[PDB]
């Protein structure tokens, strides 16, 4: 690996991945005896224990190309189970800020990354691991957290203008928008990794509280990863 | 509707759809007081009761264009919950004939039907309803039936040659191949219908028993539809 | 053959194909000593005589994927000449219901089935056999039938919305819309089959006993051609 | 028009179009009282009479973009019937040099010009006028000329390499390759012009005086069609 | 080569290419002892000397397919440095008629020719040779000519309608529109040829003697570059 | 600004952008009185003085989507001139590690980000600012640095397999591969920003203190340009 310079054996098979290095540092406090196994290029990776299992929390940056690199290198270091925990913008009015979205699929616009990996324009089903996703539903249920299950649109251009953005994607079965799920799911299906994703709603495009929301969700994810 | 000439009120909200008219006729025997509500164009539709609920068994023919027409017309007649029960060819060697595949997603090649409905080439997540799919897992589990959960490739050309067919689609996360799921899932997401799919493995591309397999599975599906 | 379960020699070289199994049965009454050679999966196929010539009438269901399977299997059983006889919706105001359209080509949206067969997105000319199409014209005009010759758009989504549908496809040279011609024409060119298509106008997007008479009359004309 | 500087009334409704300006000059000798109505940008356009009808012979250069400009401008000058008479390379073994191909359709790769005119990547049927094409057949047969009727692949890159070129396109139902057919047909369909095409086989990818005679003989049959 | 019938040794390594055969003839007067080395298919090619260097001026017709054929054949005859000197329509208000645009890149719609050469739909950077382009700038500045440096949109359909044409392409970083740049640049990149382009603004989509002078003055600056 | 949380006036008009936050910090030592204006989400931005000129050094992370967000937000904060300084893998054998490549254009696969910004699949010329790029050349040559000028392929999949990778992209005119240039160039053209790119060759796909010296030396040259 040329980006994640962690020593082999410093990355766990189970990894909770987040886009913000700051969130990785903040969530590492949930682990027992957290150790920083990587700092290169800002991709903070911490490894420690939780519920009797070794677990790692890694930073994936923003966008499909960035998360693809991070997943590929973590996998080369031994990782095979990934659960992305990020922030999203709801596309439907009934979802409130701070609530969660357990992703069942990702819509995406055909693009370079998918073409380079798939070798053609086939719309390969970009879905998470079935079992893993159900365990997440179980963990969030056990902790009495309010969540919704559904597809998300994985956008590549945060600032590109689209006057019909919300209507378009919500009418296509998506309840939220973010930027890395399609890559995570598809690459995982091709590579054989087990992946899933839960998102914290930080904004609603159709319409300290957030801090706690982020922490509560992270605990649910770690429970799932170590279940 | 111009194809399914069923009278309004003759089609239930819950519909089990199969491609073969013969299978529809054969499965109608599982309903209480089955009535033929449509015969036009060979699209046999039967309506009756099961576990205290009105249910319909409809024929959708072969291919996305055919199933799209049938779903659209059944929906115009009141249907909003669809569960496709079909036959498939496994893409992985560990699945045996007669076993079942509970579909979690559908890979497809971009094409006319998807372009006409979506209005562009976006790879909209073609997934079934989460809840419904889990109920299917529950019903097949309760009846001790051997199943596998995973994505399928919805092909449009049964006889088109592809020397690397099995390797290609299996390496893309698909465990089986059929022809209508992608259309069913995507159209359902756009229209707001609740859909799912279970397939009976009749052949394995990587490698009276079938009769019973078909019947046993159908009972599991009807249980799900009326749960 | 996985869908059409007919035996060796039951399927004729020349086949009149229709989408509706009801029409296959109905038209089978125009033949001499018709034999139901297949009914599996609803794909009714009949083989009888017309003008002392053996021919078959087969059901192809709705859509490209469906007709592709049927043609492939019929071909495996001996068929090599196919004339589709179906229903269409006119895209021009001057065409009346019950009249006919003799198809000269088919417009289509790329992808799906075409990509799997062609291996890329090239727009291969989707046209019927020149000779066979001219024989249909002679046959129809001979029976004093009202027909129009032109291209059609082969749609894959009967109910997909398009507020510019009519203007769009008519401005592109298509005079009617149906769903199987592009598949029938392209697959035939690739497999080496002789194909053509005649459509009965059952609706006019630009605008029961009578329609069945229209169907029956055109059927005779088509059968004349398939046995000429 | 900025390329074809002919004045209104100098271009006929009926136009025989050729890619080579040298061919236009050579064929103008078949008209009665031929007059050069344009030479700008090398696009030679002659106008004269034939069989009691006014006809023009125009140069279209090489490629879809070039023929598109020429057709658009001739049309703005009153032209509405076009018959392209070009040269082609056969894709099948049985067609001999000097023989003709009457075109029934054109296969083509999507993109560029087609996207700009059609506004999306739909594979619109690229076919010639049915009536006009049959007349060409009648005229070539009436002059006892050897012709074959079939589709052609309209290539945009004469020199792009493709190892399986001949097999790929012939297996797709095309019997020859050239570069302007698809553009002519599709654009004519969109603009409402009546077009057709006959090609002289100058090479066979599957397998001088005699050629000039071939070119001359075919030109006469085309002119007969244009004036019928 | 089947279009450019010049013999080896008759085409120079350095070639100034223009779309109009009339322009090639007019510019040949700038060379010393100009000799016509080809006129086949109207593609006029002159070869002479300039600044102690042998240079050819060749006609490329209109459109990517046409220029592709000409470049390929000239290259087979020994050419390896090409500078296109054409006419263009400005897409921005501030550029005046008769002024020049030194091209730094070409936007284009995928498909056809690009797909056949590149083998897929990748957006390969369509840029001119860096060194040669800077020399053009130096030469135009040395002759006190008004030029602007920027990208252009290489259109394939001169007459296709697009309501927001000017705003769309100017908002995409293009300052003018023409039809051969993208093909020239990309093909040169693939074949290893050194190419560049200067355009004379003959129209402004955003807003005779004076023009000929403009054309002549720019031709001299281009010839200086080619021989430097 | 959602990611770069800097205040009004902290971000300079001219910005040197790098993908690695470690390099941003390291290079910030070349400035006078450097101030860390942002560290949110790891996107370190420093604003200091160079040759008595205010400039900023910003982190853009890896990939098109990441750099697009950073550029958009920096622009919202006052930035309008961007020079990317990164690392690349040469696609040609004659380029040594530690040497530099001054980018003249970027090849890319269509889709994703480009489709969302451009609204269709047009291959818009992805080029840097002509003037700014020439100043980089002067700056590097002035400091006696070994550089090569050419196009690069902006890949989105660092680890995707392609057994023909090197031959494919080098045959298409690219001399190196990285991941952000196409995005930087196209977005800049659309938004009206002046951009350029210089890359340090850290690997040769066609074949520690030394690399850091290479990085530091080139950084000075780039900073000279941004403050010229």
């Amino acid at each position: 690996p040329v980006h994640i310079l962690a020593k082999k054996g410093e990355v766990a098979e189970r990894v909770l991945v987040v886009g913000d290095p700051g969130r990785a540092r903040l969530l590492s406090t949930l682990l027992q005896n957290p150790k920083l196994t990587n700092e290169n290029r800002g991709f903070l990776v911490y490894t420690g224990k939780y519920n009797g299992e070794t677990v790692s929390i890694a930073t994936h940056g923003i966008g499909g190309p960035s998360i693809a690199i991070v997943l590929e290198e973590l996998a080369m270091l031994g990782a095979n189970v990934f659960i992305r925990y990020g922030t999203t913008g709801a596309l439907v009015p009934y979802i409130n800020l701070g609530e969660y979205i357990i992703v069942t699929g990702a819509s995406y616009n055909q693009g370079g990354l998918f073409y380079q990996y798939l070798r053609d324009n086939a719309c390969v089903a970009s879905t998470p691991d079935f079992e893993l996703t159900n365990k997440l539903v179980t963990s969030f249920s056990k902790r009495n957290l309010k969540y919704y299950v559904g597809n998300v649109f994985s956008s590549d251009a945060f600032y590109a203008e689209d006057e019909e953005f919300v209507k378009k994607w919500s009418s296509r079965g998506n309840i939220a928008v973010e930027m890395e799920c399609a890559t995570l799911f598809t690459l995982s299906k091709v590579k054989g990794w087990k992946s899933a994703t839960v998102l914290v709603v930080s904004d609603n495009l159709a319409k300290e509280e957030l801090e706690k929301s982020v922490m509560d969700g992270a605990k649910a994810v770690l429970d799932t990863l170590t279940s």
